This record gives C-alpha cells, structure tokens and sequence, in this order.
C-alpha cells in the first residue's frame, strides 16, 4: 500500500487572484501527491456559495451550544474519477471546470457574525480509508450593469 502526501487545489485565474463573476468559468486542477501506491474509489468536486451566520448560545453544569444558518446562492457537483482506480508515486493533476450562473450572484463579504463565501471542495474516496476533503475559497464579485432595475 501507499499514502497520500498532499492534496491541493489550483485555480486558473483571469489575470493573479481567484476573483470571478456571473457567467465566468471557474476552472483549475486538483493536485494530488502520493507515495507508493493507492487505490481510489472516486474523486469528486463540490462548488458552493452561500450566506452564513455563526452564533452561540449559553445553556445552564453549563455548556455552549453552537449554531449555523446558511442560505445557498450556488451549488454544483461533478465527478473527476470513477463512479477502483490505481495511482502510483509522483504528482497527479485532474482538471475541473464549471460555470457560474448568468443570474446575479451575491458578492463575497466578511462581517463579524455574517458572511458570504464561495468555495470549491475536493473529495477523495478510497477503499478502507476515511473520506478526505480540501476546501479552497474563491471570491465572487458581480460586474457592473448599466441596465439595473429598481
């Protein structure tokens, strides 16, 4: 058997910053470095954008209950491998490409308990091993429209 050394995600920028807008094609490669030899059930990507709010509330022998509320603006899945596949030592690259809705999207923002975030998640499934995921954030900002209603 072998083992996964590294799992990263590279973005093909439109420049060099991962900033995107409506109708834009977000693409890149899922990078996978491995020592020895591993078997892979599947390699999937999951893109999502949503508004998110964290808050905690104290109870009582006291403890703290954690809450999170999300509103989805965008969601997209795709498979890159399978759905076993064998991979040997060295670097491996797997290209991905999807597109953002031509409908207007929420702009990325970071408040103190509220935020809007977009990310691409890479999910690796292997026989007799727990699923491993890597989530990399990208920024979405709408381009100006001179025909905006009121």
């Amino acid at each position: 058997l072998g083992k996964v050394k590294s799992l990263t995600i590279s973005f093909d920028c439109l420049n060099n910053v991962p900033v995107y807008s409506s109708g834009d094609t977000v693409s890149g490669r899922v990078n996978l470095e491995v020592t020895g030899e591993i078997r892979v059930k599947s390699l999937k990507i999951h893109a999502r954008g949503h508004a998110k709010v964290r808050w905690t509330e104290s109870r009582n022998t006291a403890y703290t209950q954690n809450y999170t509320e999300e509103v989805e603006y965008f969601n997209h899945k795709d498979i890159l491998i399978g759905h076993f596949h064998t991979i040997h030592s060295g670097r491996h690259e797997y290209a991905f490409s999807f597109e953002l809705p031509q409908t207007p999207l929420a702009t990325s923002f970071e408040g103190r308990h509220g935020s809007v975030r977009y990310w691409v998640k890479a999910e690796l499934h292997r026989p007799w091993l727990l699923p491993v995921k890597l989530k990399k954030e990208f920024t979405v900002f709408e381009h100006i429209d001179i025909n905006t209603p009121s």
